[PDB]
């Protein structure tokens, strides 16, 4: 099943490294920028996922009431051959009538735009309804997998939706839960 | 489809993306590096692609002869959300008994690590002859792919291989010079 691949790729080639050390690069963020990401809300990893699988890579574009501040201190692993393999986060702030109302780190689930791709193949296949069907089961599956691990909830919220809506304002909503 | 979806990863994700622009960074890395890779076998990214999906992070380790030389400049971009998402790339010295044979640009195929950790996941399962099967379609769909993508071809090879459990000798860091003397 190609969800289950792309989940625990997710989670293997990414999560599984990156959120053990999250909390870590961000009191490092806080002393390097005037404690930005003081409330509880900002110290986790906002992970937007489309259902539609349609991700653009620049977010202000898509809800200019998300800017972009900085990017969390780098972080380098040896990885498969490859020495520094650079792991990077950016953070943003977002705005309610033009006002500063939260900052978080924030981004998309990037293998839906694998998903898409293998969608629209002359000869992969999947339709709308074949490819909505299996962004539920990556999702479905990469929740799963993070049970075991409960540095997950700690460290990363999930936020998924589908669109048949207000983008920085459902990041706001998470944001001001904690 | 497992592999399919990886197959799809590596080069939606990577291939598309980095192997326009790494002709650029080459020739940048030999202008600060005295012309290193001068050859055109030394201007390409080898990709290994062990069938067993045993993906170690340090090949000097795996191959003595295999040895770490520097980096490539980096490549930023913004992807997904993520501003200056960083693809780096490393050189490498390919030794014989010692003797500086030959110098590329090396990595492992990173999913392969994904189809490894699946396999032994007590729920996720599939054996060993499920991994493997696995893996071959994973280079057959990444090669089939590739078809309609001819600068690759001129930009990556992909170097599969499985190592052996019949007491055989199998020299990886010969296998890349093999593919590098083309
Ligand atoms: N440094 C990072 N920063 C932010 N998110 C990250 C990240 N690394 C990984 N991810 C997430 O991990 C997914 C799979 O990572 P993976 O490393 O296993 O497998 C990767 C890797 O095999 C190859 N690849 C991608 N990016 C690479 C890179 N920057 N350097 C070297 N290889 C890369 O592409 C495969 C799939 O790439 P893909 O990007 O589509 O999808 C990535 C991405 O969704």
């Amino acid at each position: 099943n190609v969800a289950h691949g792309l989940a625990w790729s997710y989670y293997i080639g990414y999560l599984r490294l990156i959120l053990p050390g999250l909390q870590a690069r961000i009191r490092m963020f806080n002393q390097l920028h005037n404690n930005m990401l003081s409330g509880a809300g900002s110290r986790r990893l906002y992970i937007l996922f489309p259902l539609d699988c349609g991700v653009p890579d620049n977010l202000s574009v898509v809800d200019p009431n998300i800017r972009f501040r900085d990017m969390l201190p780098q972080q380098n692993i040896d990885r498969a051959g490859i020495k520094n393999r650079v792991y990077s986060n950016s953070v943003y702030e977002i705005l309610e009538n033009g006002q500063p109302a939260g900052v978080c780190i924030l981004e998309y689930a990037t293998p839906l735009q694998t998903l898409f791709a293998m969608s629209q193949d002359a000869k992969a296949g999947f339709s709308r309804e074949d490819r909505l069907e299996q962004a539920k089961l990556f999702c479905r599956t990469l929740e799963e997998i993070l049970e075991d691990v409960p540095e997950s909830r700690n460290n990363c919220r999930l936020i998924v939706y589908q669109e048949p809506f207000s983008l920085s304002q459902e990041v706001l909503r998470h944001i001001r839960q904690e």
